[PDB]
């Protein structure tokens, strides 16, 4: 959440977004498009 390493910092949010099917794949989508644009 807003990390200024968001990819050695962030991952585990991003995997835990993608892995989610009950979001489908627009919603899910934004939540990876927000983890790392934030």
């Amino acid at each position: 959440a807003v990390a200024q390493s968001f990819n050695m910092q962030q991952q585990r949010r991003f995997y835990e977004a993608l892995h989610d099917p009950n979001l489908n794949e627009e919603q899910r989508n934004a939540k990876i498009k927000s983890i790392r644009d934030d």
